[PDB]
């Protein structure tokens, strides 16, 4: 129904996204910042083989590429509770510390919803999958996020780094919010009878009736697909009068 019509708007059917209108991002440093190289902490064999699959996937998607840089931060295998699944988690504290700050133009998780008029009772909530990875990193800033990766009988031994905005980077939330705000501006002007709330990668569309919500959602998904974003079809809440958004429950 809603999936078949917009295959490029869903993560499950469109694959990894890529914001086609966003130029590669350059990351400004603080004036006195200098490169930091924290060597990779030793890792249990179970851990390394545990994250290999995630690292390999990332490399297949071209999100990770080999490199060599004077920057380097530790990669930590984070054991998922209950299961024997390890997720690669990088500690960018030392890098975040050296990057120039950005003043979040982000409204607020509360004052946001409080603006919603009671006149719009129909909602559609969407969360974008791997939002940060949809924004590319300019090759000049890529070296900042480098880390070590080695695996004997695998294929490589050295440093890897990201070609997309990484997790753990203090400025990703804001950078993605601003980018998505730029990409969805026209949508707003083209649909003044709809209310569009957006906080980083979580979206809420409000209409004055089930019909407008239906048509508004179709237009939104269409727009997200064209742009290269991907929402979670699994967690989507389409044209409902009661939905949960940002932890809050609406009725």
């Amino acid at each position: 129904t809603w999936l078949s019509d917009f295959p490029q708007a869903w993560a499950e059917t469109g694959g990894m996204g890529l914001a086609v209108r966003q130029a590669p991002l350059i990351i400004p440093l603080k004036a006195t910042s200098t490169p930091v190289s924290i060597k990779q902490y030793p890792m249990s064999q179970e851990a390394r083989l545990g994250i290999k699959p995630h690292i390999q996937r990332l490399l297949d998607q071209g999100i990770l590429v080999p490199c060599q840089s004077p920057w380097n931060t530790p990669l930590l295998p984070v054991k998922k509770p209950g299961t024997n699944d390890y997720r690669p988690v990088q500690d960018l504290a030392e890098v975040n510390k050296r990057v120039e700050d950005i003043h979040p133009t982000v409204p607020n998780p509360y004052n946001l919803l409080s603006g919603l008029p009671p006149s719009h009772q129909w909602y559609t909530v969407l969360d974008l999958k791997d939002a940060f990875f949809c924004l590319r990193l300019h090759p000049t800033s890529q070296p900042l996020f480098a880390f070590e990766w080695r695996d004997p009988e695998m294929g490589i031994s050295g440093q890897l780094t990201w070609t997309r905005l990484p997790q753990g980077f203090k400025n990703s939330p804001t950078l993605f919010d601003e980018a998505l705000h730029r990409d969805l501006a026209d949508f707003r002007i083209q649909h003044p009878d709809l209310i569009l709330l957006q906080y980083v990668d979580d979206l809420l569309l409000a209409a004055t009736s089930e019909l407008d919500c239906q048509q508004g959602t179709r237009a939104l998904l269409q727009t997200l697909g064209n742009l290269g974003y991907r929402a979670s079809a699994k967690k989507a809440q389409i044209c409902q009068k009661q939905v949960k958004y940002l932890g809050y429950l609406l009725k």
